């Protein structure tokens, strides 16, 4: 792990504080602005989306991407949760409703003994079983957000591969000529995550950012920090 | 099926001939500029890599899109055919060795079984078992290709789940906050192909276009045309 201070001027330029952590698949090696930060853990929010789903495919709760999710008749403040969804809306949305109704089918007893198999972050789901991930006891660092991916990536995590195969599906983000990003994003009100890797050719760039997010108008810094540090390294034109 | 001879202005905007073929999936309504080329049929060239991956796949000629296929250093006139490959990068550059040692390890009998299974165009492999789909007697129609992708993009090809999944993760070219774009391009010096799926947030676009190819020159028309068309039938922005 190396730590590059000259990355803050990314964060800075757009008055802002956070960290990224990028991590060389071929090299083994990572890269981050702030290596007390890359370990500082906080709520996953919404990438517990990934794990959440993950799980649920496994178990049968999830048949498969296009399995519709009816919306239960509850409007909700976000616009884009009140109608039906499949794993893809429902990550590219965040529909949190969706991954509540995976949480209370997968029950506490196998979220648990999952989170474990799976080594995700501190393992705990204290609070209600719908909800630890957004107001209850887990915790995880970016570090170990990364280490998760990779086991994911690998097909290495202790899920079947056509789950693993079916949320790496539903993470897909962007593509173009040159790369293929996937990733999922999060905000509690105080943090924002984007957390995910670059698939290119010959290599995989593994990523995970949070950043001190006071208000939804910088939602965007997200992803356009992250992007303007990938083309920093040359890792994207 | 519809023809629309309006869009015969976006070849012709180019100094072009081709058709452009679509489907909407959730209407089960099909598009055309031109019913008759639509349902003419052609060497699939390189749009082949899409069955001989699948039944490459499923016999496990090919393990998953990691396995790296050595090159056998015979140093060829396309640069990125001359170093190693996976699937993915097969896929994007259209190396033609990696694709005819499959086809020599399925070999005739096996190939011509599932083609038939796959109702795939005229299902003849007449010619070399290693380049029938180049210069043998192999064809298929535009409206034959959106056939085959229908059955491809809901896992019914007489194959496993697990290769479909896999060929279609291949298959991915472009992916934004708007769609998703699984698709593979094909060149013979006499006519260029494009066929695919543009994925939507709640429907799934399915087309199939070929077009005269006189020279190399206008190879980006492919994609060019096809998303003018697209862009008309507001599918995409
Ligand atoms: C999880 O983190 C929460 C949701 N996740 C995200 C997110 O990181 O995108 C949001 S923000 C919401 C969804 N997309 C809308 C948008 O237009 N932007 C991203 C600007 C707004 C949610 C708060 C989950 C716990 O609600
Ligand atoms: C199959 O159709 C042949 C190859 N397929 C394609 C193609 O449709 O892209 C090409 S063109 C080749 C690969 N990409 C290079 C490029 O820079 N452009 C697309 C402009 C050039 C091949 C001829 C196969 C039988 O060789
Ligand atoms: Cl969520
Ligand atoms: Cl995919
Ligand atoms: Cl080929
Ligand atoms: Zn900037
Ligand atoms: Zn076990
Ligand atoms: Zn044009
Ligand atoms: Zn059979």
């Amino acid at each position: 792990w190396q730590e590059n201070k000259s990355w803050n001027a990314h964060f800075t330029e757009h008055k802002s504080q956070g960290v990224v952590v990028l991590w060389n698949e071929n090299k083994q090696q990572g890269f981050t602005n702030n290596l007390k930060r890359a370990n500082q853990a906080f709520l996953p929010a919404s990438t517990f989306a990934i794990p959440n789903s993950l799980i649920a495919l496994d178990l049968g709760v999830v048949k498969d991407e296009h399995q519709v999710f009816k919306w239960d008749g509850q409007t909700r403040d976000i616009a884009t949760w009140n109608r039906d969804h499949n794993l893809i809306t429902a990550m590219k949305y965040s529909v949190v409703p969706v991954y509540q109704e995976f949480a209370r089918q997968i029950g506490e007893a196998r979220m648990s003994k999952m989170l474990h198999a799976f080594d995700y972050g501190n393992e705990d789901i204290s609070g209600n079983v719908d909800s630890f991930w957004l107001d209850g006891g887990i915790r995880i660092s970016a570090t170990e957000q990364i280490s998760f991916l990779r086991k994911l990536y690998h097909n290495k995590l202790h899920v079947s591969e056509r789950s693993q195969r079916i949320v790496k599906q539903a993470m897909l983000t962007e593509a173009n000529g040159d790369y293929i990003i996937r990733a999922k994003t999060g905000y509690d009100t105080k943090i924002g995550w984007w957390v995910g890797w670059v698939e290119l050719d010959d290599n995989v760039w593994f990523f995970a950012m949070n950043m001190d997010m006071p208000t939804s108008d910088g939602l965007g810094l997200r992803q356009a920090i992250t992007k303007e540090v990938l083309k920093q390294e040359k890792i994207i034109p």
